[PDB]
């Protein structure tokens, strides 16, 4: 008598995207609710802000980005993901009461990337590399990647790199590392971009990035109004690896597919989801 509908929203992005429908298959499977999914809805700040005031009921959020976005003030944390999820759970509850459900095995890390040819033809290995080249080359960041301060500022603060940043918006800046507009770029891990244009990631050498793993976040007051959410979501505690993740990226982003259907497809697969 009561099928209450959530809003989930994810990041722009194929991964936010196939994680929004996994949360919609496996709410609507297990649950009364139903759920619509959002793509591409915001930034991380403006989901943070619409799940606050109840715009939006869940998202996918990233442990790190937890810590060192969302904390004011962020607290100082250790690079092991599991300690740094409870600083992230345990923190967000406290300041904005936002439960924090577990995360997946998968980490999705910020990571400088240069092409292969441009790694081998300069010497450039790990972030402080390129400090050596800084003056030759060009570099292409997401506005939120210059925002942060484990983005460009902390290249700034941490590595003493001075880059010269043009600001690129997200679905653009791989094309543009590709044809040689610029020749570094704010990649993430588990895009499929990396592989599909010969991307090499740089070594965190001084360990600017802390861990990001995922996993969904909503305010308490609807944990509280529906606790078999916890259940039925924790499903994806520890799961999924960075290669399925990188697949299933692969297969909305550039082969076209649906994200509900790639989603529901590897749900099944695996064993989450019926049929
Ligand atoms: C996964 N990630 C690399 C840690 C980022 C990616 C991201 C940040 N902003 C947008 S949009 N996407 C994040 O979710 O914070």
């Amino acid at each position: 008598m009561e099928k209450e509908n959530l809003i989930i929203a994810g990041k722009p992005g194929p991964e936010p995207e196939i994680l929004a429908n996994m949360y919609k298959l496996l709410i609507e499977e297990n649950t009364s609710m139903t759920a619509t999914v959002k793509p591409n809805f915001g930034t991380t700040s403006f989901l943070y802000e619409a799940l606050k005031k109840g715009d939006i009921d869940i998202y996918p959020e990233f442990t790190g980005t937890v810590t060192e976005s969302l904390l004011q003030p962020s607290p100082k944390v250790s690079h092991e993901p599991e300690q740094v999820y409870q600083v992230a759970r345990d923190g967000i509850a406290k300041q904005d009461h936002l439960a924090y459900l577990k995360p997946m095995s998968y980490q999705n890390t910020y990571a400088v990337a240069v092409p292969k040819k441009i790694a081998q033809e300069y010497g450039l290995k790990t972030i402080s590399d390129l400090k050596k080249v800084e003056g030759q080359l060009k570099a292409g960041f997401t506005l939120e990647f210059n925002d942060r301060e484990d983005g460009n500022k902390g290249l700034q603060s941490m590595y003493g790199l001075n880059l010269n940043v043009a600001t690129m918006q997200p679905a653009l800046r791989y094309q543009a590392i590709h044809s040689g507009d610029i020749q570094i770029t704010d990649a993430y891990s588990t895009d499929a971009e990396l592989e599909r244009y010969d991307l090499q990631v740089l070594e965190d050498d001084k360990q600017l990035f802390p861990p990001y793993q995922g996993a969904p976040l909503m305010k308490e007051a609807l944990l509280k109004k529906h606790p078999e959410l916890e259940r039925v979501l924790n499903t994806l505690a520890g799961k999924i690896t960075e290669s399925q993740m990188s697949q299933l990226n692969y297969q909305v982003g550039v082969e076209g597919k649906s994200a509900k259907q790639v989603a529901k497809e590897f749900l099944q697969e695996q064993g989450l989801l019926k049929k």
